[PDB]
């Protein structure tokens, strides 16, 4: 589902780090970046995200774990759980806020933000595991309605996700895109 057009696409418009680590990613599953390219975006903005986020309040607020292997994801996981006694997750999170004492869950969709947040919310089957979503349309939605961030940089973050959506449609690529999505 979808075009190489829009693989030459993610190939443009993603840091050539974030490229590799998605085209990493889907291999694992057997799945082909310049086939599913619609999942390759979408893997693509998970991660960009996730970056963003963390580089979003003071030096070293955040731990990332999404982009590593499972071995240091799990490294970096049990030792914040050694070192605090917060509940282990089931499930790998995307980051730990050293500074609220939580892991987050980051969501990126094209539906609605209501309807990602509770397969999240269902999947994560969150025990104090933080959710956070965004939209390419501006609407974000947190756990106990809390941001977490600043709105300077939440908004720097859906600014980028706009501008995606834009570049995407201008090339035709939007709703297939908007469509895809499982
Ligand atoms: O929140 C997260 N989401 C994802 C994730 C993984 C996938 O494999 C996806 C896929 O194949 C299609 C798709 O439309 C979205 C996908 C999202 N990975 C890590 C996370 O923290
Ligand atoms: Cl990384
Ligand atoms: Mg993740
Ligand atoms: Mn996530």
């Amino acid at each position: 589902s979808g075009s190489g057009s829009m693989e030459d696409f993610v190939r443009q418009c993603f840091n050539p780090m974030i490229v590799e680590l998605a085209e990493k990613a889907m291999k694992e599953y057997g799945e082909d970046p310049k086939i599913e390219t619609n999942k390759f975006a979408a893997i693509c903005t998970h991660l960009e995200v996730c970056f963003m986020y963390s580089d979003g309040g003071s030096k070293h607020r955040f731990e990332i774990i999404e982009g590593r292997d499972r071995i240091m994801a799990w490294t970096v996981v049990n030792s914040i759980c050694n070192t605090t006694g917060v509940e282990k997750p089931k499930f790998l999170p995307d980051l730990y806020d050293y500074k609220e004492n939580r892991f987050i869950e980051i969501g990126v969709t094209r539906r609605e933000v209501h309807i990602y947040y509770l397969e999240k919310a269902n999947k994560i089957k969150s025990e104090k595991t933080h959710i956070h979503i965004f939209s390419f349309t501006g609407e974000e939605m947190a756990t106990k309605a809390d941001y977490t961030l600043d709105e300077e940089s939440r908004a720097r973050i859906k600014t980028r996700l706009f501008t995606i959506r834009q570049e995407m449609a201008s090339r035709s690529l939007w709703d297939s895109f908007r469509q895809s999505e499982r």
